[PDB]
């Protein structure tokens, strides 16, 4: 029941972010928050740690429009509090470094909803900052739509949630941190259902 | 029951290629196949139809000596029987069509293992064949390691395929239709164990 035996070895953070347009590589980042996740004695799972950050657009970064339109950022206001894409995930990598160690995992993995998105953003922004030791696997995520389709039914985030008796409120979908932990909430109800109706640990089926 | 309720009106389509490199844009696809999946009346899901093809380069493209060696795959072999991006994946997209009218969903969801990677290539395809009207969702998908995961604590293909008591042969693992069925029956026994433990339909747990 230890969270290094659940997904062989991967150290499970669920990310999201908040951007200025649809190109990970030319677009600005302009939040990010991370949940790391435990388990318990019983092998039952739940959030751990949470980070967020308002992050400052990259020298050079293009900003669309239709982007700040729909997220309502605007990132050229002094008071939104942001810090350089470097103190973000330097912060973020640290905390994840240290959870894999601690729990004896050798890798993480992200979970994240339509993960591709926030793995391309988040490995972009890590490339732009020169950042060592990128704990994150290169390309395997855990995407939450694809969970929730075979669990819930639904692939969009706040049906998915709310098929699953959580709550969830529209005046705060445009926040990473937000979004992050009803993704953090959601994914360890279907990691949970799934053991509670005798699915894991495969040997749970026959027994009893 | 119907294959429509289960996945929100998404019509589940198993994808996998091989290619020339690691990237979608500037590489070549080198084979695709593609299986539709079917749900019988009691709602259980299983392979329907299933198609295969050797890709010919695009014209322009990249081909990485490395990707070449991995796959074992020779575009110049004549004898390989290739046919044009245009050619198979305007049939794919015709099997699609029909199938997702016939179940009545409303798109097809790709069903792939680290689904992003087979993803990007079979769009960058269609796009360079300028194919009129995808099914496919333009950035959903289900990812089969995602979900192997999930159900068997297992992310590796040929791993998942086995703690699920799948055979799985290594000599084939390099045959774009070889990994589109076993990740097929992979996602089927996934999605049907799920159903059978009670997780589904979600009424079911009462």
């Amino acid at each position: 029941t230890g969270l290094c035996d659940r997904f062989r070895g991967f150290y499970p953070v669920v990310i999201d972010v908040e951007t200025a347009g649809f190109n990970a590589k030319t677009d600005a980042l302009l939040e990010i928050a991370a949940i790391t996740l435990k388990m318990d004695e019983q092998g039952w799972l739940m959030p751990d740690t949470t980070l967020h950050f308002h992050v400052e657009p990259f020298v050079g970064a293009n900003l669309q429009p239709e982007a700040l339109a729909f997220n309502g950022i605007d990132p050229n206001d002094p008071d939104r509090g942001a810090v350089s894409e470097y103190e973000a995930l330097h912060e973020i990598f640290k905390v994840v470094r240290k959870g894999i160690k601690a729990s004896g995992c050798n890798r993480a993995i992200m979970v994240a909803h339509n993960a591709n998105f926030d793995h391309s953003f988040m490995m972009a922004a890590a490339e732009r900052a020169s950042l060592k030791r990128n704990p994150f696997h290169p390309f395997a995520t855990f995407d939450t739509a694809a969970l929730a389709g075979l669990a819930l039914g639904q692939t969009v985030l706040s049906k998915a949630c709310q098929t699953a008796g959580m709550d969830f409120d529209s005046t705060q979908a445009h926040s990473a941190l937000y979004d992050t932990e009803r993704t953090a909430v959601l994914f360890c109800e279907i990691v949970n259902r799934w053991k509670r109706l005798g699915g894991w640990p495969l040997s749970a089926a026959e027994e009893v």
